[PDB]
């Protein structure tokens, strides 16, 4: 159906391991969107054809205001092209680098929007497994949208692919290569809540090897400015034992969240 001929390309929106994402406009409708380009040679070298297929399948079928739309795809013998909803206000990552830390109202509102989108995903037994600030995008009203479903699956599961980059958002079961389920996304939600309030993730270290140690032992401490409510929520999410982590309803209903968030469930 669609091909490159149908689009005018504009400025680079961002880079990923395989993906280079561009602003684009469809010629006959003037529709503005984002075009994620992947090189077939690199996809093959790394052998991640199955991840791409999962990304397209899972994401095109989901419909939620806090999840980024995927409309379609095409290819041309060197490249694959994913047609995405354009997010005009950029990444949460960029916003965090701009402001250094978020206040309690900003943080709690972002956490509600995430918890809503994840609740919807988990109701289809879909788990994301790569929740982090560079994969969270911002819509025209500043609302958070989850993106990049390249690592997502159906539960239960093991990991059949090599972990490439940062260990910082992964739970112990996942880095130790054990079987995992839905609870992995709740751990990452706790990591994120800490990084939003503090300015850096709670297990950050200088080497892979020591980050791995700090995660498996759950070694983290709070700066003085983190309030008692925030500590309570974060301490509940960052539990070594997956089954002791709360349900998403408990996160949405937590007193600190209800007091500080400016959006509902
Ligand atoms: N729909 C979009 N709107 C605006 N910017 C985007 C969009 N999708 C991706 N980006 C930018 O491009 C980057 C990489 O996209 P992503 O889909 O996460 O690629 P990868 O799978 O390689 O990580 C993002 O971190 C973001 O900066
Ligand atoms: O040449 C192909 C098949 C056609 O492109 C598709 C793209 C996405 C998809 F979900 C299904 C098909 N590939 C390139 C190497 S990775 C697998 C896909
Ligand atoms: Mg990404
Ligand atoms: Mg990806």
């Amino acid at each position: 159906q669609w091909a490159l001929e149908d689009f005018e390309i504009g400025r680079p929106l961002g880079k990923g391991k395989f993906g280079n994402v561009y602003l684009a406009r469809e010629k006959q409708s003037k529709f503005i969107l984002a075009l994620k380009v992947l090189f077939k040679a690199q996809l093959e070298k790394a052998g991640v054809e199955h991840q791409l297929r999962r990304e397209v399948e899972i994401q095109s079928h989901l419909r939620h205001p806090n999840i980024l739309r995927l409309y379609g795809y095409f290819h041309d013998a060197t490249r694959v092209y994913l047609i995405l909803e354009y997010a005009p206000l950029g990444t949460v990552y960029r916003e965090l680098q701009k402001l250094s830390k978020f206040d309690e109202q900003r943080t709690a509102t972002y956490i509600t929007e995430l918890a809503n989108a994840l609740s919807y995903c988990h109701s289809k037994r879909v788990i994301h497994r790569d929740i982090k600030p560079e994969n969270l995008l911002l819509g025209s009203a500043g609302e958070l949208k989850i993106a990049d479903f390249g690592w997502s699956v159906h539960a239960p599961s093991s990991r059949r692919t090599t972990l490439a980059g940062t260990l910082d958002y992964l739970p112990p079961e996942m880095i130790e290569g054990r079987m995992h389920d839905e609870k992995v996304d709740l751990w990452s939600l706790g990591v994120l809540c800490y990084e939003f309030l503090v300015g850096k993730p709670p297990f950050e270290a200088n080497t892979y090897q020591e980050t791995y140690k700090r995660i498996s032992r759950v070694e983290f401490t709070f700066p003085d400015f983190v309030t008692e409510g925030a500590r309570d929520l974060i301490s509940r999410l960052l539990k070594h034992n997956p089954s002791q982590r709360p349900m998403l309803r408990e996160v949405l209903e937590h007193p600190w969240i209800t007091a500080n968030s400016s959006k509902p469930s």
